[PDB]
C-alpha cells in the first residue's frame, strides 16, 4: 500500500483503489496501473520532472528504503500476480530489487522528489510506475 499526496491529488495503484478514489476520480489509466482522486487536505509530496535513473525506494516486505538504479519508462511484459494477469505495462520503470504484491504503492524518489510508485515485482526486479511526465499534478 501507499499514494503520493501531491497538491489535492492522491496517487494510488489502480488495482488498490477504493470506492472513495473512484467516486472522486480525476484520471485512471489500466495500462500504467496509475488512479489518481481528489483530496480535501493538500499534500506534502513534490513530483520529481527529471530523467534520473538512480534513486531511493521503499520495500515495505523488509521495513526498509533501498537505493537503487532504474531503467526509463517503457512498455514492458509483466508476467502473472496476485493482482493482475501476465500483461504489457506502459510507463514502466524496472531495477533490481525486491517487491512482493503489497510493496505496491512505495514511493521512488530521486534528488528531485517523487518519481513513481512500487508497481510489479518477482524475479528478483521491482516495477515503479512512473508519474514524472503527469505534468499537470503540480496545478489546478
Ligand atoms: C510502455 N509505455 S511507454 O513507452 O513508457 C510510453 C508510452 C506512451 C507515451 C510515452 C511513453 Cl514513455
Ligand atoms: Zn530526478
Amino acid at each position: 500500500s501507499g499514494a503520493i499526496y501531491v497538491g489535492n491529488y492522491r496517487v494510488v495503484n489502480r488495482h488498490l483503489a477504493t470506492h472513495n478514489d473512484w467516486a472522486n476520480l480525476v484520471w485512471e489509466d489500466s495500462s500504467r496501473d496509475l488512479l489518481v482522486s481528489s483530496t480535501t487536505a493538500q499534500g506534502c509530496d513534490t513530483i520529481a520532472r527529471c530523467d534520473c535513473q538512480t534513486g531511493v525506494y521503499y520495500c515495505s516486505s523488509r521495513r526498509k528504503h533501498y537505493p537503487v538504479s532504474f531503467s526509463k519508462p517503457s512498455l514492458i511484459f509483466v508476467e502473472a500476480s496476485e493482482y493482475y494477469p501476465a500483461r504489457y505495462q506502459s510507463h514502466l520503470m524496472l531495477a533490481v530489487g525486491h517487491s512482493e504484491p503489497g510493496d505496491c504503492g512505495g514511493i521512488l524518489r530521486c534528488q528531485h522528489g517523487v518519481v513513481g510508485i512500487v508497481s510489479t515485482g518477482g524475479n528478483g526486479l521491482v516495477g515503479f510506475a512512473d508519474v514524472r511526465d503527469l505534468l499537470w499534478l503540480d496545478e489546478e
